[PDB]
């Protein structure tokens, strides 16, 4: 399904994403900018699949109970970027001495 496409590229993405900024800190700054910024690439890619699944869940399921449930997963998910990506991200950048 679409839906389950969906799911999947995020889990991907997203741990990519944390792999290339886990490896970041060991690399020089110019090499580093560069990482970084694929980094907050694939953090662009994971909000614009949350939007995805959310068009996607709303036209497919039906079911008011199960929708619900899919509807909680996909904001622990928006809380996911934040604490796997954009705050690790952020901290490395502002107070990576």
């Amino acid at each position: 399904s679409l839906l389950i496409s969906y799911e999947s590229d995020f889990k991907t993405t997203l741990e990519q994403a944390k792999a290339s900024l886990a490896e970041a800190p060991s690399q020089p700054l110019s090499q580093r900018n560069t990482t970084l910024k694929h980094v907050e690439q694939q953090q662009d890619e994971l909000f614009d699949l949350l939007d995805q699944m959310d068009v996607e869940v709303n036209n497919s399921i039906g079911d008011a109970s199960e929708r619900a449930t899919y509807k909680a997963k996909l904001r622990e998910w928006k809380k996911t970027i934040q604490s796997d990506i954009k705050r690790p991200l952020q901290s490395l950048v502002d107070s990576g001495d």
